[PDB]
């Protein structure tokens, strides 16, 4: 059992997982890997559970699982240096969702609903 909403976020997150192959973005990042991290970021977010919240229905809108995205993409550019792999690959990931899930393309999206 799945509702339109659903299959639409599952297709958004499906399309950015793509622009990360390697999975930096998949799973909670821990202190251990990531020395600080819970002292810098206060809100933590990852696809992995932006998942979860989608199978329990837990967002309303495309705003909201919009919001969940920036604060992954926000998170590693502020945690991590300029020069390291995951704020760049942010960097990309963010663009891609910018694109993907802007007002003009989710108008055309509506007036084809
Ligand atoms: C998003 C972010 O800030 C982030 C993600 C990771 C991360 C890395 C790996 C990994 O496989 N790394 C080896 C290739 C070098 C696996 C899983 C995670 C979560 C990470 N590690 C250190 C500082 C920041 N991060």
């Amino acid at each position: 059992e799945s509702t339109p909403i659903q299959q639409l976020l599952e297709h958004f997150l499906r399309q950015l997982q793509r622009k990360d192959p390697h999975g930096f973005f998949a799973f909670p990042v821990t202190d251990a890997i990531a020395p600080g991290y819970s002292m810098i970021i206060k809100h933590p977010m990852d696809f992995g559970t932006m998942k979860d919240k989608i199978v329990a229905n837990e967002y309303k809108s495309v705003t909201e699982f919009k919001a969940d995205f920036k604060l992954m993409c926000d998170n590693a550019m502020t945690y991590n240096r300029p020069d390291t792999v995951y704020y760049k690959l942010a960097k990309k990931i963010l663009h891609a969702g910018f694109k993907m899930m802007s007002k003009e393309r989710l108008l055309a999206l509506k007036r084809s609903m």
